[PDB]
């Protein structure tokens, strides 16, 4: 029996989306995209984890949304790959977030991630 | 904000179903359904509910799964009348599971309605 804690609504998480300028990358084993044409706005980091014992166990899926709620940016497991560590997921995030602050956008994660961050 | 804790996973969720011999039922604000057609099955019933400050605080969707998978019912919040209480969460499911155990179906429940059955 699995559990999964998110800071999305499902439907948050089960809404199809598109890059008007599309921007990839693979790090890890994660793909990550975002839109390059998402300028000076405000986003938030909304994960989707599994838990172990009120522990914070493996990243399910991680969006970008702007303050319309709008999603430009994912990171998501590739089917076709192994499981990732937690500094595969640090350092995917890290790759999102520069990458939306390259354009002048103000990137801020949730409660979640804030605890993924440091938790032993 | 609202996060939310689940036993089940995205695709468990947003699955479309349907009953072979249709029941339905409304009691405090839940929408009850199951299908009258499953008998002699392994049954546990899931859920996802909102989370405030590591509190359970309401439930947002309850599916019931055979050990094949399938979905035999579905405890939702009526759209557009909110605030159901932990009574009536409590009742919906007492009512499922007396309509399920009836057709001679074993019934269990997650480990997160579990704790959402005695929490302060």
């Amino acid at each position: 029996a699995s559990r999964y804690l998110t800071d999305m609504t499902l439907e948050e998480m089960s809404r199809d989306w598109f890059m008007l300028m599309p921007k990839q990358k693979v790090a890890g084993s994660l793909c990550i995209r975002m839109d390059q044409a998402i300028m000076d706005k405000n986003i938030i980091l909304k994960a989707n984890f599994s838990v172990i014992f009120d522990r914070l166990e493996t990243l399910i899926l991680l969006r970008a949304f702007t303050e319309e709620g709008a999603i430009v940016g994912e990171i998501s497991p590739l089917p076709s790959l192994p499981g990732h560590t937690d500094e595969d997921v640090k350092n995917a995030v890290g790759v999102l977030i520069g990458g939306l602050e390259a354009n002048d956008n103000t990137v801020r994660v949730s409660e979640t991630l804030q605890r993924f961050a440091w938790r032993s």
